[PDB]
């Protein structure tokens, strides 16, 4: 079984792994520590993105919209900040895709800059009946034993992540963006998508932090037309790089025994 697999992993691997594969609607399917906090440094950016769509959607903020920055600003990965910012600014849209695709960390910075800040995400997290996600600090001090700052579960971001694709919080517009946005993410070619059938349509947001952290959290529609979250943390200190990826390819591998092809 499922929890059997992902312990065999863990043994073998050195690793810690919390999963969670839930529906359309967000019920769960299979996890696995599916419901213990795990470090949120990265993927608290798709939520984000959300954020920002829906403040669009609302008519308080446009997409066009100049963010406003100078090198100060810029954080060690920030690709496409580190490029922009000798103009002054990017543009929401320009800020967000660079936050989704590149995981840019100043870019990250300015959008929580224009939503309030890390207590406005979380109230955010809590209007959408995430009980349990929080962000408190932002890039890079986000990333000690029992802190809870800056956190998840699989379960809560899957659960997340399935009402922001598949639900009805954003307008089509905007869920349509987003979803094209995570299709188009550069940083998971070797993650949850290497290991579910290239036929699938799938996005995703990926994360690499403290501890040998290395997260995925993607949504998938099968060749059946049936779509799923799955959600991926791992802590595999003793792993190298690329290995860490297929820890997480091997774990969708397996998780996707349990969707109709
Ligand atoms: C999450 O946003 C990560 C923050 C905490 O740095 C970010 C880092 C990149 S991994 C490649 C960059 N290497 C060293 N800093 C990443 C990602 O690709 O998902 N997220
Ligand atoms: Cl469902
Ligand atoms: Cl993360």
């Amino acid at each position: 079984d499922f929890e059997h697999a992902i312990s065999d992993l863990e043994a073998h691997n050195q690793a810690k792994i919390g999963v969670a594969l839930v529906s359309e609607n967000g019920n769960l399917i299979q996890g696995y520590r599916a419901n213990e906090r795990f470090a949120m440094c990265s993927t608290f950016k798709l939520p984000l993105a959300a954020l920002v769509l829906s403040r669009i959607d609302a008519g308080e903020e446009n997409p066009e919209r100049k963010l406003h920055y100078d090198s100060a600003f810029l954080e060690e990965y920030a690709p496409a900040a580190k490029r922009y910012v000798a103009t002054g600014y990017m543009t929401v849209t320009e800020a967000i895709q660079s936050a989704l695709q590149l995981s840019d960390n100043a870019a990250a910075n300015l959008l929580l800059k224009e939503v309030g800040g890390p207590p406005l995400l979380t109230k955010y997290f809590r209007s959408l009946g995430d009980k349990v996600s929080r962000l408190d600090r932002i890039e890079p001090t986000l990333n000690t034993p029992g802190d809870e700052r800056d956190t998840t579960t699989p379960m809560s971001m899957a659960q997340t992540v399935s009402k922001l694709i598949f639900g009805d919080t954003l307008t089509y517009k905007s869920k349509g963006q987003l979803r094209r946005l995570l299709i188009g993410n550069q940083t998971g070619d070797k993650t949850i998508r290497a290991g579910l059938p290239d036929s699938w349509v799938t996005g995703d947001k990926t994360g690499s932090c403290a501890n040998g952290g290395r997260n995925d959290v993607a949504f998938f529609i099968t060749t059946a037309g049936k779509k799923y979250v799955l959600s991926v943390y791992t802590n595999a200190p003793e792993l190298q790089g690329e290995e860490r990826a297929l820890l997480i390819a091997s774990v969708a591998k397996l998780a996707r025994q349990y969707v109709v092809h």
